[PDB]
């Protein structure tokens, strides 16, 4: 998962 930039959640964990 991001945080800052175009925050998003992928299936894998981040």
């Amino acid at each position: 998962c991001t945080h800052x930039r175009w925050p998003i959640c992928f299936p894998d964990g981040r």
